[PDB]
């Protein structure tokens, strides 16, 4: 890497690791198109395995960027429309609170207060139907945003229904494969287990537990290389050959709703560039934050002058991705500790600001 990239990265990440006591980390900087990789520490403390460019990390909610794009790809194929009622794709959802709730509402957390978590008690699929039927919205659709696995997760599951493909099969075929993300998995194959980092929570090695709608909301594991390729694809969608996938990327970076300085896409969240990190932090320690939203009518197509980003966490991992299309610049930070979001954003901002 250019010494300038080397120096900003090392000066920022070294103190981060020390301060947050992160066991292992991988970072990619995308700079004028090309990726530069950096790794530190341990994928597996007990077995003394280092983090490498092939190490798999749990992305947590960064998985929603994939769900958003796969939804966008289904829209572009004409399989679904965001303006359609949820009940068009799930006819058994006959409870009257569902009248007026569209796939757009699910994708953007605006359905009227769907809960942050699907309950653990929800094992089977009829449990899942029962959960959504019995749910009582606090608000009318399209009035408030409440970040929720149950909202984006349902969007993911329903988006792939017309295809007839399982969510995993649709994701593999329509997103991972075309983009050459060959080390990106919803379920880690036995062949790749050697590379699956452990997460660390209170000193203990942990992996994310199975849960309803896990794949759709928080279930993807990836390497720093595949994540850099993902950022490249999102920086330059119009260079992707598969037409519907190209459209799907642009649809996921469209601005549907505004809360403060933040805009909600499908999975991705965006702010106008330039922006101060105080704004990035604040517009992204709170278990539940209900925020009124203003509809962007109609949605703004992907703005190149944006800070486009997503944070991600599981019990044992913390991830962050941010890019600025106008500057052909991006970063991915993957760690096997869930450490505070403000520290992730600060570090990413320090790096990208220095390089632009
Ligand atoms: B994502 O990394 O923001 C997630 C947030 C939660 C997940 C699972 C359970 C509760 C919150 S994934």
């Amino acid at each position: 890497a250019p010494q300038q990239i080397n120096d900003i990265v090392h000066r920022t990440i070294t103190p981060l690791i020390e301060q947050q006591k992160i066991p292992g980390m991988a970072v990619a900087v995308i700079y004028q198109g090309k990726p530069y990789y950096f790794t530190w520490g341990y994928a597996d403390i007990a077995k003394k395995q280092p983090v490498t460019q092939q190490t798999l990390f749990e992305l947590g909610s960064v998985s929603r960027t994939f769900t958003g794009v796969l939804g966008g790809d289904a829209i572009a194929r004409g399989e679904i429309k965001l303006s359609d009622p949820t009940t068009k794709y799930w006819p058994e959802l006959t409870a009257k609170q569902w009248n007026g709730i569209t796939l757009l509402h699910l994708a953007t957390y605006t359905a009227g207060g769907l809960p942050l978590q699907v309950p653990d008690e929800v094992k089977s699929s009829s449990d899942l139907l029962r959960f959504y039927q019995n749910w009582q919205p606090a608000w009318a659709p399209g009035t408030q945003r409440l970040y929720a696995n149950s909202s984006i997760g349902l969007f993911g599951a329903l988006a792939v229904k017309p295809s007839g493909l399982s969510f995993e099969q649709a994701m593999q075929t329509r997103v991972f494969q075309p983009l050459k993300l060959n080390h990106t998995w919803i379920n880690v194959p036995p062949a790749e287990e050697k590379n699956y980092a452990w997460g660390y929570r209170e000193g203990k090695a942990v992996h994310v537990s199975p849960g309803a709608l896990d794949a759709e909301a928080y279930g993807v594991k990836s390497t720093i290389e595949d994540m850099a390729r993902w950022v490249q694809s999102n920086l330059k969608p119009l260079d992707i050959n598969e037409k519907t996938l190209q459209q799907g990327i642009q649809l996921a970076q469209s601005r549907y709703w505004q809360t403060g300085d933040m805009y909600q896409g499908l999975g991705w969240e965006m702010l106008d560039w330039p922006v101060n990190p105080d704004s990035i932090i604040n517009g992204s320690k709170i278990a539940l934050a209900a925020r009124p939203v203003k509809a962007i009518t109609p949605p703004t197509p992907a703005v190149r002058a944006s800070w486009v980003h997503k944070t991600g966490a599981t019990g044992g991992f913390g991830s962050y991705v941010a890019f600025i299309p106008e500057k052909e610049l991006g970063i991915v930070m993957l760690a096997n500790k869930n450490y505070p979001n403000p520290a992730r954003v600060d570090a990413a901002w320090q790096i990208l600001n220095a390089l632009q």
